[PDB]
């Protein structure tokens, strides 16, 4: 510690780590970038993007990369090797569809948002799996403690409700799962913020 | 052990995570998948894709969690928990092209490759920077000893070289770079073999 990320005025590829972190019982400091702040901070960027993070001496790019490290600092990261892989597994499949939302939002969002909408399903059956085979769905994506996957899938099925209202119907362990999820106090405190209700979830408008 | 990496008669997303082993001594089996035992495969891949990895009773996907999974089992991880962000972060950066890569062979090749190579010394300069500020470059990625990250970005850089053969030429560390670790008498052996020779980069018969 100290903690602080930089970033643009939105959700993003933050909203994750400020949840954890808000769970954790950590405090951090916002540095947000505006248009007229970005253009000379993107050539220190290493690989010329945001997020950036900081905590204490080591500074770090790749917003699964700031997951990661965070998981290993506060032992959110599987109980055992077999547990780690998994976790790790699940956040890969998890930033594949962050990937393909990124694209949909900001490159074909008026034409290609049916279709995407329309594959959605399976692109989110392989987490109700993994979630009826660990513990009834009842617990966490892995194991029986929470890891920093939980908190970025927690992130995505919420966006992508607001995309497709109904696009958890299917899926009843991944609804009880968002709304219990949702429902730990530190994280619904966190998602009733103002700093936290005032961004938008994305940076061109469209969600 | 043992290890079974299930895939598609390509390079593609194993040939980093074959580098990896054949350096460490291990042996594992090939199950080779084509487009007639492919359909009938798929729907029991947990997120519906390929490379498939068993480790004894552990069986993966996502070729990412794999190679973590390779470098937590083997030491190629970094010597503490800053070397492991450092060594996330980089893993994340050449992901981060290798999808942009991807891209292009698969839906854009012949339109989108002049534009492509233009963009592309933007993309490596973050790499070549990595090296300079590591004991000159003369070293690893992230420091002193090989991480998984290593076998990722040459992989990377070899492919890039068949693309664009002068991609290097602005990048004299990246350039030493790939000589030094081709060189490595495990991974010469294992690109010299014919089981890497004859299989193709990618699926759909572009470079
Ligand atoms: N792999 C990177 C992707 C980060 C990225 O795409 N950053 C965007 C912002 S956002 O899409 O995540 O909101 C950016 O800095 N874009 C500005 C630029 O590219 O100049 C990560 O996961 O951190
Ligand atoms: N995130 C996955 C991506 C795997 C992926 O793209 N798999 C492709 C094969 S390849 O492009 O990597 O060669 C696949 O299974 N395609 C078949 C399908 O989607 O039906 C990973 O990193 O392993």
């Amino acid at each position: 510690p100290p903690y602080t990320i930089t970033y643009f005025p939105v959700r993003g590829r933050c909203e994750a780590m400020r949840m954890l972190l808000a769970d954790q019982d950590q405090s951090w400091k916002e540095e947000v970038v505006t248009m007229e702040t970005w253009p000379p901070l993107k050539p220190s960027c290493l690989f010329r993007q945001l997020p950036k993070f900081q905590d204490g001496d080591l500074t770090l790019y790749q917003s699964n990369a700031i997951l990661r490290h965070l998981g290993r600092s506060f032992g959110l990261y599987g109980k055992d090797q077999k547990e780690a892989a998994l976790v790790d597994m699940v956040n890969d499949g998890v930033e594949d569809l962050r990937c393909k939302y990124a694209t949909l939002i900001y490159t074909n969002y008026e034409a290609g948002k049916e279709k995407y909408v329309k594959e959605l399903p399976e692109h989110l059956k392989p987490f109700e799996t993994l979630l009826s085979q660990n513990q009834g769905g009842q617990a966490f994506v892995v194991g029986s403690q929470i890891s920093f996957a939980d908190y970025n899938l927690l992130d995505l099925l919420r966006i992508h409700q607001v995309l497709n209202p109904s696009c958890l119907d299917a899926f009843p362990l991944l609804s009880a799962y968002v709304a219990r999820l949702s429902a730990r106090p530190k994280i619904k405190a966190f998602l009733a913020s103002p700093e936290h209700v005032n961004r938008p979830i994305n940076g061109n408008g469209k969600q």
